[PDB]
Parts: C-alpha cells; structure tokens; sequence
C-alpha cells in the first residue's frame, strides 16, 4: 500500500517515457505541500478574519503589491497579516510562520526611482523579509536596491523580477547577486513575444535549480478564479508545469488580491503542487542535481549531499536540520529530497525567509534553553520531531536523518545521524 | 559547412545539451525556429467559422483538422459546414505553394450504457460525407470502439477512431480502448468534472506518454486558449498549457469555443501555430530519441526497422526533410512515432491518406495525381522528385541538402523496405 | 523462440546496468555469431608448410605477418609464396574461400632517427610483392608515418600503414600519429621496456578506445598466449588477457613466436578464435552502441549517414548480417566502427580490399570473381546474393532471417547511400 | 569543468592530473577510456590486498619480513601439501614476522592467516582429513578459511560445522572450482562470507575459453552483495623462474582489479618461485595502477541503483558517508568498528577514499583485509572512564596514524563514521572534519 501511494510506481521508472506511462490518478499524495504559496493582499483579502482562512488554505508568503496604495494602507495590510498569523501561536507545535514580501513599483520610465527608495526604506521600518525587486536589468539595479534598505536591512532577501528582454539576456550576472529570482509573465509576455516565455520560465527555473537559489513562478496562473470558482483546464495545467519544471514557489495575484474566490485560488494551488510533487521523477532528478553540483570543500555543502543521499536510501519521513540563518536548510533543498526538510529555528525572520526554498518546513523554536549546549541540541532535534508528528509528517518507526555542526553559531553545520523515531 | 548561424537557431545548443537540466538551462528566447510547424492544430467549426472566407483565413493562419461538434446543430447545418470548408479548400488548388489538406473531423454527442440512437445515426451520416476522422464522446471499454467500428457500416471502416478519454473508467480502462482505437483525445472539459481538476495533468501526461510508447496519434483538447474567446491575447497559462502539450508529446493541439464562437477565431489558431513551432524546438531530441528506441520492442516488420533507420539517418545529418511514399499514411506514422526533427514529406495518391496523416506530428502530405507510369520503378521516381521540387517551392529544401528517402521493393501497401540518403539538386 | 534469447549472452545484453550486465554473463549460454576479432599470426619456421598454413587458414587464421627484423628478402618472398599457395588451394570453392592479408612488420629505425636504409629497401619489396598492410615499427610521431608513405612510393597509395606504438614519445604523440595512420598497433612487446610494465594496460586501453572513436583499426599484440609456445593450453593469465584484449575493442589480436616458432601454432590460432568468439558475445552492446552513436560527430557523407542508419535497422531487428558491396572496403569499415552485433558480409570484386577489411571488426570479406554483367542493378543482384549464398553455406545465414543490405545508387568507390531490410528466403 | 572549477583553483591543477582524475570525470565510460593517462600517477594507498602462499620460499621469518614491507596482506598455508607440524611452523614464523613491527603502534600492519582445505576428492561431502585440518586451523586461530570445490551450500554449513562453537569468528571463503559451483552460485554466496574465484581447477571442469565469464559474473555478483571476492591461480606465472611478468600477466592483475576483486592471490609465485617477493612487488605496483582507473562516476551510480532501500542505520551512514566523501574529495573515511562491519558496508560502494579502519579486536583487524579500500588500524589503549572521550581517542588515533603513514595532511577533509552507543550495530553518525 505504501508503494502504490504518491507516484512511487512511476518514481521507480527507468525512464522517463516509462515514469510518464505509470503515473495514476488514483495514486493519492502522502507528503505535505513543498511548494510555497505567495498570495498578493488587497481588498478581497485584507480582512484578519480572511487572513486566517488563507493562511489555513495554505499561504506561506504575504505579497504587498507598492503599485498601487499608500504607505498608510501597506502598513494597514502588515499589522493584519501579523495580527492573523499571531492568532495561532499559542500552539507552537502547530504554529505556522507566514513570510512579508514588498514588491517594488519599478523604476518606470528611468535605475532606482525616488518612490522606490522611500518604499524600501518604509519596508526595513516595517520589518518586511523579502522585497520582489521590479524590472531588475543588471546587476547594478540589484546593488542599488542593497544599498536602498541600508544598514538596517542586510537581512532581508532580494528576488528579482525578470520582466524583459534585457533581464533575460544578462541573468546570469543578476542571479549571481540575487537571493533568488521572479519569473514576472505579465511583464514580460508584453516585453517579448508571449509564445517565447515558456522558454524564458524554463531556463531560469533550471538555472535557479541549478544555482541552489529560489525560483518563483509567477502572473495569471488562476487568472479565471477572480471571477469563477473554478479554473480552467489551462489553469490546473500552468500550476503543475510550473511545479514540474522545479519552481520554489507559485504566485497569486489579482486572484487574492482583488477576486471573488481568494481562499479558493489558494487551495486550488495547495491541491495542485501537491499532486505535482509527487510526480516529480526524482530517479533522474536527484542524478542530474547531483552531477552539476560542483566539488565542494565546504562542511554544510558536503553534509547535506550526505544527508539527502541518505534519506533516499532509507525513505526518510524527514531530514531535521537546526539552522540560525537558514543557510543549511537552503543547501538540503537544492537536492531536492522527496523527504520533507524540517527546520528548526530560533530566529523568526529565517523561518518567514525559508518559505522560498522548496521543501522546507520551519519551525519556530520558542522553548526555554538548556544550560548544556549538547541537551539543547538534542532538545530543538525532539521538537522538531513533536512538531513533525503532530502535523502528520512522522510517525513512530519512520526513520529520520538529522542535521546539526559540531559548535554553536551559524557556519559549522557537519554532522548527519540516523535516528529511529519514538 | 552549414555556419555557426545555422547551429544557433532552433534551440541547437540544448538540444546538444548532456542533461536535461542542461538542456533546460541552454534554452534562448532569441534562437528562432526555423523547421514548419509538426503539431497538427483542430479548429472546431461553429457559428464564428462557417464561412468560405473565414475558413480561407483559418486555412492560412494554420488549420489543418476542422471538427464538427455533433452536440449542437442539426445533419443540415453540419453538410454546410462541410461544403464550405471543402470549398475553402479547393479555392487553392491552382497555386502548388498554398494548396494543403484539410481533414474533417465528425464528433459525436455521446452516450445511456452504450451507442445511442443519434450516434448511429451521426456515425452514418459521416461514412456518407465522406469524414475522415470521429471523435468518439465519452469511450469507458474496448467494446465502445467495437461499437462505433460496426456503426462506420461496410462503407466507412477506413474512418479513423480517435477515443476521447472523459471520465476515471476511460482512464483506468485505457490500456484496451487504446489498443482498439487509431489514437486517443485527452477531453479535459469533461475530464476535469469526472475526475479532481487537480489531477488531469497526470491523466493528460500519462495517456500522451502511452501513446507515443504505442505510435498511435494523442490530441490536447479544451481551454487550451479560453480566454481568446473575448479576449485579443491569451493568458500566460493558456500559452504555457499550449508548448507544454506540445512538450508533454500531443501530436495535435485543439481549439473549441476559440473557434467555433468567439470573437478572434483566425488569431486563436495564429497563436496556437506561433507556440508549437517555439516548442517543437525545445524537444530534447537526444533523451526522447533513445527512450523511444529503448522502449519500441525488436521489430520484424521491415517497415518498423526502415522508419528507425530512416530517422538516425536524418539526425546523423541534419537531413532537411524524410519523403516517404505512403499509400495508407502508415510509412509516415513509423517515421513520426520516432519524433525526428526533420519534416516527413508524405507522398501519396490517395486523398483520405492525405486528409488523415494531419493526426501524426510532423507529417507534411502531399497529394499525387499524375498518371502512373508503365514502369514501377519510374513512378517511383517521379513521385520522389514531386517531394523533392514541393519541398523546395514551400521552402523546406535548397540545392546542397540532404534529404533521407523511404520506399518500398514493389507496389502497393505494406511493404517499405527501402532508406536511401539523397543530396538535393 | 525462447532458445534464441538464451544464447549468445542474450539475457546479460538486455541488461539495464553493466553491474546487471555483469551478474547475467552465463557460462552455458553458447556463441552462435561467427568470431569477428582477426586473428594475425606470424610467419616462421613453425608455420610456412603450405600443409601447416591450411591447417592455420583453417583454425582462423586472416593476416598472416612477415617480420622483417628477421630473414632475407629471399626468405620472406618464399614466405609470401607459401601463404598464397595455401590461401588459393580453396578457390576451386568461391562460397568458401577465405581471403588472407599480408603485412610486412618493418624492422625500425634502431638508433637512427627516422626512416632507416633497410627500411626503405623493405618497404619498396612489400610494394614489389604486393603487401596489403604494412606494421611499421617504432613510430614516434605524424612525420614517421609520412616517410613510410614515401617510401612506399606512387605505387603503394592502397596499402595500409598501422602504426606501431611502442614507447613514450608515441603515447605522447598518438593524436598526431592516428590522424595520419590507417590504424594501430599496441606492440606491448617493447612498450613494456619503454615505459613501466604496470602501465601498459592503461597505454592499451587509452588506444584502443581513442581508436574506436576514430573508426580506425586497432590491434592488441606480444606475449597473448606466451606459454602456448611450449605448452599445449595456455595459462588463466592468457585466456583472461585475449578476452580482455577483445572486450577492450580490438579490431585484431595477434600472435607472435606462439605461431612464428612454437609447437602449437594451429592451437594457439584455435585458442584465440575460441576466446574471441566468447568475449565478442559478453559485449555490453545496449551501452557501446549509444556511447558510439553520441561520440560519433555529424556528417553530410552518405555513407556515414547510411552506416549508422544501417546498424541502428540491424539491432532493431536482430539481423543476422548486414550486406555490403565495397570496392575499397570504406563502406564495411564505417558500418563496423559502430560494432554491430550483425555480421558484416563485404562483397567486393578488389583481392586486396577482401583482404585489407580483416583490419576491421566483424567484417567478413568476399572474393566475386564474376564478370560483370551489362546491367549495373543485375550486377548489384548478382553480388548481393553471392553474399547470401556464402552466408548460408558459412552458416551466418538461414531461411526466415531477416538481412541489412548496403548498396549506391551508381558504380564505383564513395556512393553507398542505400539501406534495405532483405527477408531470406 | 564549472562542477570542478572551484575545487581545480583550490586544491591545483596539478591535484586534478593525477590519479586518473581526468578519466575519472569523463562523462562516457569512451572518453574515460580514451582519457587514461600513463603520465598521471597514483596517489592514493594500494587498496586491493594481496594474498601469498607460504611454502619453501616464504617461509623464513627474515623472508616474511621482506613479504609483509613488500605488501602481503594475507598469508595462505595450502593444506593440500604438508603436515599439521609444517603448516604449525608456517603460522609460528608469520605471526614472528609481524610481531617485529608492533613495537611502532601508528604503523604496525596487521596480516591474515588463512588455511586453504584440500577439498573432498572423490568424496561427496566434507573430508574426514578436512575435518582434522579445520579443527587444527580453529587450534591454531585462523582469521579466514578458503574452503575447496565447495559445490552447494550444504557444503559450507558442513565447513562451519567442522569449526565448532570456538569457531564462529572464523571467515568461510568458497572455492568455486567446477561447473555444479558456478551454477549453484547465488545458494553458496548466501550462506559464504565471500568467494575466491579458483581459476586453476575451474579452467579444467569447464572449457578454459569460459573462466572469464565466470571470473567476472561472480566478481559482479560479490560486489552487488557487498561480499569479498578474491582472484586466484597462475596471475603471475611466468615469475616462478623469471624475473619480471609477461605482458599477459601485468593485464590479468590489472583486469581483475578493474572487474572489482576485493584481494588478488599469488601461488607458485611465492610458494615454491625464485621472486617471491618481485612478485608481491609487482602486484602492489599493478594494483595501485588499477585502481587509479576505475570509473568510480558510473561505478557508484550502479552499486546505488543496484543496492536496495535499507532501514539499517550502518547501510544508511555508509551510503551518506561515500557520498559526502566523492562531494570533497576526502583524503579518507575513518571508521570505528568492532567486528569490521562496518567499514564492510563504506567498501561496498567502493570509495576513492581509503577507510581507515579503527578497531579493538585483533582478528577484525586481520579479517578487514578481505574488503577492498580497508585499512585497519589495532588500537590498543585501555578505555577512558568516559566512553565519547574513548571514542575521540580512537578518531584522533586513526588522524595521527592517517598523518603518520601519508593518507592525511593539514588542510585535508576527512568523514568520520561513529555510532550512538558502545557495541556492535550502532553505526549512526557520518561528520565531516578537516585536517589540523
Ligand atoms: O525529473 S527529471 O529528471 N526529468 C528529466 C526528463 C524530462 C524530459 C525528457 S525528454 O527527453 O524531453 C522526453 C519527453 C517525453 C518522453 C520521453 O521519453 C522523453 C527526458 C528526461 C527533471 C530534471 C530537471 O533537471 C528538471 O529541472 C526537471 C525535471 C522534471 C521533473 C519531473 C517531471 O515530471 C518532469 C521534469
Ligand atoms: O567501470 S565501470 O563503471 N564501467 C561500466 C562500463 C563498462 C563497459 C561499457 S561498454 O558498453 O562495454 C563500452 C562502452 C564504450 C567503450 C567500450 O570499449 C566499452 C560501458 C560501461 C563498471 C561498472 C560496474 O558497475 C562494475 O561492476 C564494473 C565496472 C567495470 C569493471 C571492469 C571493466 O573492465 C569495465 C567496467
Ligand atoms: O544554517 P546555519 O545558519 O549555518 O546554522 C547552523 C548552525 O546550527 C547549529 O546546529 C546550532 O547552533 P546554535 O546553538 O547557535 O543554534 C550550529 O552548530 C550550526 O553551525
Ligand atoms: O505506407 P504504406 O501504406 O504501407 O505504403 C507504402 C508502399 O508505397 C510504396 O513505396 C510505393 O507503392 P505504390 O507504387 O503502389 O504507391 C510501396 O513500395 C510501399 O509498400
Ligand atoms: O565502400 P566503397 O569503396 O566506397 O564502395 C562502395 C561502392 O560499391 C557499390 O555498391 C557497387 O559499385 P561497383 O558496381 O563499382 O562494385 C557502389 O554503388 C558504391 O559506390
Ligand atoms: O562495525 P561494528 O562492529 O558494528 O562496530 C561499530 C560500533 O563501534 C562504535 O562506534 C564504538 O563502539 P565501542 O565503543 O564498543 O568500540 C559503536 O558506536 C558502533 O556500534
Ligand atoms: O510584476 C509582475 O509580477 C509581472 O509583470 O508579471
Ligand atoms: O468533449 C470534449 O472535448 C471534452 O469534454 O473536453
Ligand atoms: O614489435 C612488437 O610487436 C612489440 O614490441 O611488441
Ligand atoms: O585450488 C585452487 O586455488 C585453484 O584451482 O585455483
Ligand atoms: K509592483
Ligand atoms: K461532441
Ligand atoms: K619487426
Ligand atoms: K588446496
Ligand atoms: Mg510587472
Ligand atoms: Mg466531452
Ligand atoms: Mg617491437
Ligand atoms: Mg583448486
């Protein structure tokens, strides 16, 4: 029964024609949802009381759109999103962190426009954890907006839009200054000819993958759903492809912001990624991602290879690993493990932060410490394990791989265990 | 020899790609394609596309299948839509450059346990008119095609019998229906009622996948481009759902109310033709070819062991075109189920062989009238060189190419045996 | 049938792995396909009876090698005498004839630093007596090769130079030096004293390998069955050393004192045709083929594209033979650097072609002496079914077979462009 | 080369060039071929272990000496020829021999002992004279025996059973040495702890043009199960009485290193030979060639597809060890191991990494050079009140050996593979440290 559950027969294939031929509609999703949700707020979801319901339906990231509102009505949005999700930590074991992104009007008809500058600035005030940074076309458009959020905000996360032609074209040096990149369709389907960004969304997923940097997926996904309940068979198709083809994260837009179905738009997605992941051809993945990853004398980089290969081997429920700044639960998720990455955390931006990286499941550690480093280790490895089990991802039997460093503080992540659950 | 201009364009270079993941990371919006459009585009004919002068733009925009929706309309009305899309056709048969087949599709209503009274009867007025193709509504089992087989009368058994896969039994029956029918309709309309909507991406890439496994023609239809039925321009998810079919491996595409009632019926099928030639470029030929020989079971059937031969031949040189001389459209089927990237230019004298080989991608027909020669081998030769100075007037050829040619030993059917490599002069 | 894939090491080629590959190898699985590896033995005391040379004809012998670092010209002419006085005494039966080479294996430069005196003075006999190949000894670089071709002369442009490699220079230099060779020669003999005789195994592989990409012949030699001189069996050693030679990819594997001076020179020519044929059957072909088919670059020559369209026809049929018709044997050497697991029949009217394609794996060459007839396709005919006629009496060939055959659309050298799957009947 | 670019500015070009480092990385087994370079030399230590027969020209203590410098591994004591009162003084003068180096703990190299029986003969079981020498190899503590013509696996519970209770420790290595072994492989190897591949007796009960055949089906075999396999008989012939091997015998050695047999054998070359040690020599020399060449990309590929899933904590740490060690470039796995088991399972998915092998148990420490790649290491240092700081002890034991015999440097990474508790079968724990 287990092997006939989540596309096992199918991930088992030799080839891909073979994967393609056994995957089964009847073959039901066991694993949770890897893939984050991004819904933009607006009207139809601003409401604490809407907020609640999509951050059940499954929204991971917050997206306040700086095109349209005041400063006044963002800061509106960002108390109510806070207020929704703060609803729920009185459960820890539950609680579920919900990341703040500020997507940037643009720089419009100029570099770095003055609207810009402020909205940055309001977003380090604020507290904001990733910032969508319009129409970047070079490098030097991503150091500007570095230097726009100031020395306060070194933290927070810059994805850039990919919204042109020129975008497109010098990407490699954009990536390699960004922490992650947005396939902006909208913009570009008007930019360059609309049957050539397929093309464009599929070599930046698979460099991004290739990169180990987060990928979103973006614009009219569900576009019908603003006015329907349902999508369309193109729809379904769009969310799933964009899955397939190794997205981090899946976006909403006016379906959120301004529809009629925003909960809907955001379980329509949950349901689709889901399906998606399991389909997802690890056998020739995980050999591929493997293969181009290059040497590395770098102790996390080298224990998460180890890690992954070792939960594949023994189909691991999940990989725990403890993490400051998210960084070794990034490296777990560029190899793709089918077994979900639970990270453990005590700083509450990297547990917002780590919703870009696909298969990576924060937990915010809010229990008091242990005056022995060793037993407070073991301690945010059982509450990782209490957390896993009570949202369903172990159970007592399931094996688990553990990651940990061998010294406090970030940077010395080198040893993975084995561990027999319960 | 060929230039380094040559090598840039129709993603060359992820095509030449070690790895998929390659692959996916050397794809350039800026390589054009250069090779004719393989994946066959079906426009539903309805109120926004009766006309001769409509049909004539929907011709030239792409359309090569026409389907006539039995669920609406009356015998009357769907002999109309035949007479002017046949007159729409024949407008071009002065001018060698624009003149192309066009196939008649009839889809049926639909099912009650088994064959309704109205399908017999739908089923009978296409062996009548002449249909080359049914869509059969709603197929569950084998015996639904046995059904519509016997219902194609004495007269109509050369009909070809597309099921349309709607609901969970058809998915799980698959196997059987597939084997009784000439190819499978992924109908994601119904599909998408019968079954969870987040699942037919699993059935659609499934039933695809089985299909180009089996060599039997596969059709994405519904909502393909919706939106275009008011609006101008499609969304990013109906262009992205159109190159993924095409991607997934779909030998035609569909389009539905986008033609039959909306408002931009001609610029639906434009838009349709603009993405399959963008991802029949991105097909990572290197993986698919050898998954395909991998999978093909040893063959003795010297028509099966030419087409594979003939198809590495055509990849070993970059060969402009494959001519194969098909009298049934069954020589150009084996080329096609191995994806070559050259067209397969389908010489025959048989008009329903030309009208039906639009369900196999990448399959250009050729109709062939002359008067057969007293001498086999001259007939043979005189319809190479009508492939041959087609494919240089519709610009698939140039003097200096290479092109790969497919015959047979002896006339009639069934017996190609024959791949020689010609240089174009 | 089941017995059909139970031999020739079928199971273990069918295998997903070389690990799997590996586990299914069967010692009770029999060889059925005739041994393609060519056997060189070399002339001595122990073997220029016309008796003995029959005998070693028979056994397997194809290239018989004259060293000339030993013996008189007038040794080596009666040499060339004998083994032509064996070789022809089964031309009275043309189905059953077995052309046999002849390679002058020259005696070096010595000290000196290139061509030698003797060397040219040997070399203009070889082109005197009408050699087919030529072993020249010590070649440390492209300019050595081109001094051999000199010396050879305006009437030697058809025979064969396989360069010797035997030291670190030509290790070194070994792109330069097979860029301009017909072939290879591995003398392991020497480079084992040139170079540390823990690393000849990594100087034979690199060879053979760098050879197989080219699709150039390459021969492994020196002490394979050294026991053999004095001893009836040879040792584990020996056995596993032919083997290894063969499933390395050596066209040819040779004999040296085991056949020149020892007291078994027909059991070692028996015991290296009844390895060979054992280790041709562990081929991993599944993985060899794509490995060829990928390393191979593209190319606009119709031959080239007709070989690997013929081999790729040939396994998914399993052909028994591939037919060829050759005048210089291109035509059988570029089907055979793709390693068919079919043998490759060259029917050739050239005596020294039929004898030269012995450099090539699996080729098995064919002597037809008929005038030609005064139709070019009957002629073609005539050939081609000489070539089955040789085959079923050989025992390549029955009735119900299913044949590859490689022809050109016009006579002489360079036009094979044709490909035809044959029904034996 | 943007996957090794990184690694190519940090460690040299010059790291990259040796070791078939470049055939290595190739992305066809072709080009791996067509890249192998007799100008990139070996780096790493001799994996594959010799086995020599002791016999007249092997038998002095001063002679073992020479043998165990020169690299034996394994010393085999042929009971087919000679009385118990020889093969007692054969075992006397090896154990002499070794015990000379033990005054140097860090470098001191442990050497097997193993009785090769004469087999059944005529017989259809166990021998009564198999019966007495199997009781005087248990006597005697024999680490491995190498049981002749075993035929069925009837035949090595028979062996086992010779052994008694006292010899439940003791390694049983089938013979296959006729067509019923061959065919009846796969019940043999279950029961087996490994195979030897006895191509003498094998090349006359089947036809001498098929032993390949077999040679590399049970070597694939052995290493798919993850089980020792030895190649034996007539490697180096020709130096019974010549000085140097023929060109036949260098490839032998080497192709049976390539086909993946975990030790390699020398007979009549050390027995009853004039080079006995020339022939230990060149073996060595041979084996560290071969190694350099194997196609570790496709080869750890394989062994992962081939190994099934494993809910075993060694199995799983094993995999993820290799793994991590292939991803660094890892000068060497160290392994703490009771019984050997676990360095086993790291040998199985043969890695470039040599793993040091770090135990307490002196016949585990004999026994590991049956695995391919295992280098042990006898510690002998009474244990620490505290059982993480003993287990530190022997971690820094295996570095300090590691620095002292050339595996390891300053600057190098290194995978240290522990357990959770003391005892046997609690392997757990893969770090990765780096050299100071
Ligand atoms: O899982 S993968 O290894 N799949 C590789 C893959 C994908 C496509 C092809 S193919 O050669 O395009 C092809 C298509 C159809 C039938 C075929 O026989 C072959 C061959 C191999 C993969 C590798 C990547 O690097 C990536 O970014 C995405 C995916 C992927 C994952 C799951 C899917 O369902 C699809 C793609
Ligand atoms: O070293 S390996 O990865 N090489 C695999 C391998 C071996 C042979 C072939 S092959 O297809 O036979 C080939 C391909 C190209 C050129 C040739 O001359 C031969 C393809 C791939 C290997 C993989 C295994 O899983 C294994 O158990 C053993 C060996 C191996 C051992 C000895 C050899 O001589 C060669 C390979
Ligand atoms: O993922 P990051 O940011 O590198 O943090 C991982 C770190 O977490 C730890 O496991 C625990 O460290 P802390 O005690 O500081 O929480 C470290 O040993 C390791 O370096
Ligand atoms: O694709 P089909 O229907 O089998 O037709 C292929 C047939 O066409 C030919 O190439 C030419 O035949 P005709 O001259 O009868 O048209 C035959 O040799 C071959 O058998
Ligand atoms: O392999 P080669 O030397 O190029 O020979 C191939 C030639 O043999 C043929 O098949 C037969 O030609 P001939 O009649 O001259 O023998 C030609 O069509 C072809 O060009
Ligand atoms: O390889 P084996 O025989 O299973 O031994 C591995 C064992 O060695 C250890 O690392 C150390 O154990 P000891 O302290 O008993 O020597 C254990 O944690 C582990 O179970
Ligand atoms: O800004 C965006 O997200 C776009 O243009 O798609
Ligand atoms: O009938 C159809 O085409 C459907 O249901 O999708
Ligand atoms: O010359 C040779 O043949 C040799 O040196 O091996
Ligand atoms: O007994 C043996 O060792 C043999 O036959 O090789
Ligand atoms: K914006
Ligand atoms: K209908
Ligand atoms: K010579
Ligand atoms: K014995
Ligand atoms: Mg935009
Ligand atoms: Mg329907
Ligand atoms: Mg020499
Ligand atoms: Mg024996």
């Amino acid at each position: 029964a287990f092997f006939q559950q989540q596309q096992l027969p199918a991930a088992m294939a030799d080839t891909f024609l073979e994967h393609l031929c056994l995957l089964d509609i009847d073959s039901e999703p066991v694993a949770a949802r890897s893939t984050s949700i991004i819904a933009t707020i607006g009207p139809a979801s601003r409401s604490v009381e809407r907020l609640k319901e999509m951050i059940k339906a499954g929204m991971n990231i917050a997206r306040l759109n700086f095109s349209h509102g005041s400063h006044e009505y963002h800061a509106e949005s960002i108390a109510n999103v806070r207020e929704a999700v703060e609803s729920f930590a009185g459960s820890p074991l539950s609680y579920r962190p919900v990341a703040i992104a500020l997507d940037t009007k643009g720089p419009g008809s100029g570099g770095l426009s003055e609207q810009d500058v402020r909205d940055l600035r309001f977003g380090v005030e604020h507290g904001v954890d990733i910032v969508f940074a319009s129409f970047v076309r070079k490098a030097s458009d991503v150091a500007a907006v570095r230097a726009a959020l100031g020395p306060e905000g070194h933290g927070i996360k810059i994805i850039s839009k990919i919204e042109n032609h020129e975008g497109v074209k010098r990407f490699d040096e954009i990536l390699e200054v960004s922490d992650g990149i947005m396939v902006a369709r909208g913009d570009l389907g008007i930019e360059i000819p609309a049957e050539k960004v397929f093309l464009a969304q599929k070599m930046m997923i698979g460099r991004c993958n290739l990169a180990g940097k987060p990928v979103v997926c973006a614009t009219q996904m569900l576009e019908s759903m603003i006015t329907k309940p349902r999508p369309t068979r193109a729809e379904t198709s769009d969310v799933a492809n964009a899955v397939l083809d190794g997205a981090d994260c899946i976006m909403l837009s006016g379906e959120t912001a301004k529809g009629n179905f925003p909960v809907e738009a955001v379980k329509m997605q949950h349901a689709i990624a889901r399906e998606a992941e399991a389909a997802v051809y690890h056998r020739q993945l995980f050999e591929e991602l493997r293969r181009a990853a290059p040497l590395s004398r770098d102790p996390t980089e080298v224990t998460a290879i180890g890690a992954v290969e070792a939960a594949f081997k023994c189909c691991a429920a999940a990989i725990i690993v403890l993490t400051t700044t998210g960084r070794s639960a990034q490296l777990l998720s560029r190899y793709r493990p089918r077994a979900a990455v639970i990270a453990v955390t005590r700083s509450a931006q990297a547990a917002r932060q780590v919703h870009l990286c696909r298969g990576v499941f924060p937990l915010l550690y809010r229990e008091p410490p242990e005056a022995i480093w060793a037993d407070d280790v073991d301690r945010r490895v059982q509450f990782g394990i209490e957390s896993g089990k009570l949202r369903g991802f172990l159970r007592v039997g399931d094996l688990v791989i553990v990651v940990t460093g061998w010294r406090p503080g970030s940077g010395y992540t080198n040893i993975m265990r084995v561990l027999s659950i319960s």
